DNA sequence: CGCGCGCGCGCGCGC
DNA sequence: GCGCGCGCGCGCGCG
């Protein structure tokens, strides 16, 4: 563990009442507050401008990882994260000690008569699953990286011993294998948690049936609340036997130790999830979460949602002949490059920032971003124009481009 | 072992008279009278609505696991379970006795005097089977697992050193290997009987020979009252060849052991019980039960079952801005959308709440109800396309669904 | 080995971090590019001297003659900045942040703040593609940008020892049991260790292997890996060649060491097939090398002009001449047509040819000569090139159209 | 049969005070055939030399100095890969073999190192695939091996249940344990005469091995097997490191 | 501590 | 190009 010992305080929710495992977690945040504490910037001093060259390469390679504006699209997200790991712990109660004198008297209370029925079962399953659906380079892995931020990983109950984990992040096999899946397990949750769950049971030859056993009991002895799954598009191709089997694995997992799965990947992955009935709505129980480049114009208004994320981004810059306020003239040329993919604006932007900080006239313009365009984004090219464009057919020739 | 304290109580079958298996278990009840204690809803109170937005939203978010109304396929289904809990112990009492001398008398008036015929071992696998195949949203684990929790888990006798497993429910294996379904076998009874058979007999290289023989071993020693696979549609999987010894493994646990098996899957199983007689016979060896979407209209005249489920579910609604009472045009559109299933028109309804509430307008109409259905169930309207239409070719193209 | 010494950075980001700070210093791209500059050593005694031992001393020059060009600036920075932004999230934080981390939490639970950010450690790993015609010296010239730091450096504080890079490349038939083998040999090529030994032999398999490689990765904390030669991605068939794209994608996802992969524009298309395959074979841009062009512009470029002048003295020829004659340029840049290999070795052959013939002079009809009688299988994809036609350059898949 | 190594050296910058090369004779059409083989056999040599003495001082000093001091940049691993390869390609019975086993006969296949634990083998002719495989060149590896020194890698891996995998491995391993100075291969032909997809894997794995293993090849052929080297300038290019040399009556 | 047995996986050949 | 059959190696359990 990280030794992050648990209080209990608890919350507005009748079906929370009185549960160690939700009472523990940051309280209930209201939906535009939560999505709020998102923000992040990168902060820079009237001193730092005045740097030598090196430098300021180097501090301003940095903007990718650590500016991030949030998005109206946050505010659903978060919500379902919320109720994701608070609602799979319903079920998953440590039932009170006096359990037994409960069910005696129910028992000898119906079998006398004087009593139709009684429930002599409380714990029931609780865990669900969505599926979030977005474009490669929709910034949903760092999304979910600063949202998961917030809470702590692993914490520690006193008074019984169990060592809570709320989440692990791992990935899909690269050749869709379960077997590898269960690697992956092992290493997240050792690296995550303070253990070497990878020496016991890594290197040993046991059989795929023998260790998936041992990841399922590592998951319920330390309760885990999430797990989230991503490069789901995996499975798709070159899948060794089938992705079914790993799909129904998924959904044991969800049935019978109530550990909700998230899963993520591109629309690609929709090829996996219609062959029946069955995969699509056990694929997603809180529905997807479809996600799509953000336009440049909304029903009949630019979008101010776009305005504010470039402006915020333009007023990052460490050129000394800076323009502080932002043109029409030159906003219109990052979209006609870029199409609302949110890597492409931000890679764009360094990648520009660096050429004229090297060209020696240190000077953004319109000019250098079509100039660094043509060059240094090469491999990307027939991607875009294909959005640029706007036809179906020429959309629908790749697989990850989603038709409008 | 949670010792629940066996107490005898006569009932009026011929049949089960004096079983100690059959008189330690809840009271014979009507199946109307047993439906109706099948119902549960959420508790709200009238202060709930004055309450903070996400409260009221973490509260409508339990509805789906709350709120249950049981409908006319349940009395068949209760009839059912109850009657095959209870007659596999008849074939299994262990309140034989001193039947030494009766069993020494018969043989010495056979060998010399008037008896012709005598019959010594009586002892019968008085086990059956049931195959509930439907739709996957139609509510067959929900409903399962509320009728079977009237019964206790395990009880326990002390006169005699049994400890009885009434009934134990189990999901199927991935990949259709019975090595993968001992472990499930070992793992669910360790988690409702309070034991530690998974370290035990799980993590040794024992061969899927002996692994079988634990388990019936196992079984038999804690006299199982009712085996319950589920997701038996993962047989698919195992092409060559290999769904035919899972088959006849549980063919076997019944006529030897006793345990009654009960099967539930989608109609994509319905490929793995056609290959002979012998797997249809016995697939359904005490009936079939199949399960369909509920229908709008079973007549000229319209359903009363989904007309007292949808009103019955209108009522929970914690948006402030309420209907009295629930539209004749948004209730048509309803079903337009769901279709009958039952899974989504609980989730569209618990989904539009979520709509509204963020969005502020804090009613629901039938537009919003479209909004959310083409916004957020998104991967699902290729099937609901197809029944939409009601033509078989569309409907002949994913396994999943009965036409 | 090399025992560590901590100097500190001028960015303020790169602060505090053991793995940056033992690294050399920032320094400007004039000089990175500058600092690269090789020859050989002559003397005026070597003038009268045997000709075995003259051919044998000019046939060096290929190896330790290194003149930068103009691109060298941009993959000295950009090699730089993946190394020293590979260790950002890669550093021991861990150190008395325990007793933050309980404060914060009684204070977001109780107190008045709530927007506390747990576990800042993250991956900040990027990844590069350097495409370029077989010619281009993109591997020499990696070496020279990466002989400048140390390979392996030990670390007294803790028991940690770090590799900041190491070669491999992509072979065969492009399986991943190709690319495991490879790496264990390299890392204990570099490394004086037997991890070939211990893990090569036995029967493991690929899902397991590919776990003992990670881990030995993360061990040994790994600040760049080069994967030369990845045009052997291409005609490989089966699900191989999508599924080593997503090692190497997953790669720089959980692990953190950033990838570089070479290639020639053979390998373009291995690329085009999807958005995700592109952008994520492409972080920080991708550098794509053409040959030295004749003209620039309407002026002649001082370019090519400075490595014929520069390459031109490394000569011992009795009756040498210092100056070179225009005639003898224009047709050094009409036979090659801006592959430099090609420069440098039609050079030193004319020269072997010269001094083996009895004639101690160099003409352009020596230069013909050498170029028709050795390069015979080199000419009938240069004749597309020297032509200037875009069919005949567009043929194949080796030259890209310009 | 191996012979002691006598050290005698050449007034030759590059070939300085390094075993593997001054335990060689003195120096000093079939005049370019002699002379190329003789420079790829030192130059070879040359990017392989165990001479080295205290390099954790001078690297360390190094280090220091450029850490705090006024000098710009320290050059460390000063260790390269001198790998050549031409073309030879004749007709078969116009007699390429003859000079090249007159060649190669001057020079002792396999000399000895006594303060070192090395005995390579100066050259090492293998024959191309008769069916055409990957597998077979690399068992006639195993052979031609074992055939020029005392050894028995045929029985632990020539015959030994591997794949197409780990073998290539351990020749590789064998290769550079016993430094080739040259790996001459003649009737290139068979190579892609039959395929099954896989003609350029053989110069995969020739370009593999002159790139990091540092072994400097030679391709010998009639004029048929000209076909690969024609597809690509990368395999055109590579298949002539200091030019083909076609031969002509 | 040595030998016997079984099981898991990997490679080659056939369809 | 994919599925099945065989063979090889390793590990644990017992005397
Ligand atoms: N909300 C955001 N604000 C600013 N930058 C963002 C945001 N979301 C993503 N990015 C940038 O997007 C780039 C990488 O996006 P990333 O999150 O890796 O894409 P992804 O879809 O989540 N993963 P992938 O499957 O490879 O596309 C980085 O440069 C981030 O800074
Ligand atoms: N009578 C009912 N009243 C209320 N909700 C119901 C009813 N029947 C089913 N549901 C709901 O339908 C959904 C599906 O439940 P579930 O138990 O998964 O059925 P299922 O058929 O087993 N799904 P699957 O296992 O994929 O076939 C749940 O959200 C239930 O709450
Ligand atoms: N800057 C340079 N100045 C002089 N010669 C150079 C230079 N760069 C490369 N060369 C020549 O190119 C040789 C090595 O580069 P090269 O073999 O072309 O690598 P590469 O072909 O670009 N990488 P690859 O084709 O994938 O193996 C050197 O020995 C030189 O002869
Ligand atoms: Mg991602
Ligand atoms: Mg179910
Ligand atoms: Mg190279």
């Amino acid at each position: 563990a990280t030794r992050i010992q648990a209080v209990y305080r608890d919350t507005g929710v009748e079906a929370y009442r009185d549960n160690p495992f939700i009472e523990a977690l940051p309280p209930l945040q209201e939906s535009v507050n939560s999505a709020a504490s998102l923000k992040s910037s990168l902060q820079l001093t009237s001193s730092d401008l005045q740097k030598s060259r090196v430098i300021r390469a180097h501090t301003i390679c940095r903007i990718p990882d650590d500016y991030f504006q949030p998005l109206g699209t946050h505010l659903l997200l978060s919500e379902r994260i919320s109720v994701m790991i608070r609602g799979g712990y319903v079920g998953r109660n440590p039932k009170t000690g006096d359990l037994q004198k409960h069910l005696q008297n129910g028992y000898e209370r119906v079998q006398t008569g004087e009593l139709e029925t009684f429930r002599f079962e409380e714990a029931r399953s609780t865990a669900q699953s969505l599926l979030l659906i977005g474009c490669s380079g929709s910034g949903k892995t760092t999304s979910l990286h600063r949202i998961l931020a917030t809470y702590p990983q692993v914490i520690y109950h006193r008074e019984l011993n169990v060592e809570q984990v709320v989440y692990l992040k791992i990935d899909c096999s690269h050749n869709g294998s379960l077997k590898e899946i269960c690697l992956n397990f092992f290493r997240a949750l050792d690296r995550a948690l303070g253990s070497n769950y990878e020496r016991r049971y890594g290197l040993k030859r046991h059989g795929i049936e023998t260790m998936l056993a041992l990841m399922s009991q590592i998951a319920n002895a330390h309760v885990l609340g999430l797990l989230v799954i991503d490069e789901i598009q995996h499975l798709s191709r070159s899948r060794s036997g089938g992705s079914q089997e790993m799909l129904n694995f998924f959904v044991t997992m969800v049935n019978i130790i109530g550990v909700p799965v998230m899963l993520i990947g591109t629309p690609k992955a929709r090829e996996i999830f219609e062959a029946d009935l069955r995969s699509a709505r056990r694929g997603a129980g809180f529905g997807a979460i479809f996600w799509d480049p953000i336009q440049q114009t909304q029903r009949g208004k630019p979008n101010q949602e776009w305005i504010a994320f470039t402006d915020n981004l333009w007023q990052l810059q460490l050129l000394q002949r800076k323009d502080a306020l932002l043109s029409d003239e030159v906003r219109d040329v990052w979209y006609e490059l870029s199409q609302g993919v949110m890597d492409i604006v931000v890679k764009l932007f360094v990648l520009a920032q660096l050429r004229a900080l090297a060209l020696g006239n240190e000077r953004i313009t319109a000019g250098l971003l079509r100039q660094v365009y043509q060059d240094e984004l090469k491999p990307v090219h027939p991607m875009l124009e294909a959005l640029r464009s706007g036809i179906p057919e020429r959309i629908a020739r790749y697989s990850d481009l989603v038709v409008p």
